[PDB]
């Protein structure tokens, strides 16, 4: 089964700003990380949402909108991990 040994950090981000959430998992096979937002896997076609590496998920401009439970799901056909973090965005 996979093994999700670094997890993402639950931050406290202000509206526009910049929030990276990453993620290492452990594995034979090597894991395939993907990212749910609120039970939804998150967008890979938004021009500010970019998952720089398989384990790094980055958001750009935060919208208020992006509120909610991020979850890092590493994937092999031996199973599934997942560890989440809650990212809460507020005004200046």
């Amino acid at each position: 089964p996979p093994v999700i040994r670094q997890g993402p950090v639950n931050q406290t981000v202000a509206v526009d700003g910049t929030f990276v959430l990453s993620c290492v998992a452990t594995g034979s096979p090597v894991p395939t990380i993907l990212w749910r937002k609120d039970g939804v896997l998150v967008s890979t076609q938004d021009s500010r949402i970019k998952q720089l590496e398989n384990g790094v998920l980055q958001i750009r401009y935060a919208k208020l909108g992006d509120t909610g439970r991020y979850t890092c799901i590493a994937s092999t056909p031996s199973g599934e991990a997942t560890w989440s973090a809650y990212i809460e965005v507020q005004a200046g």
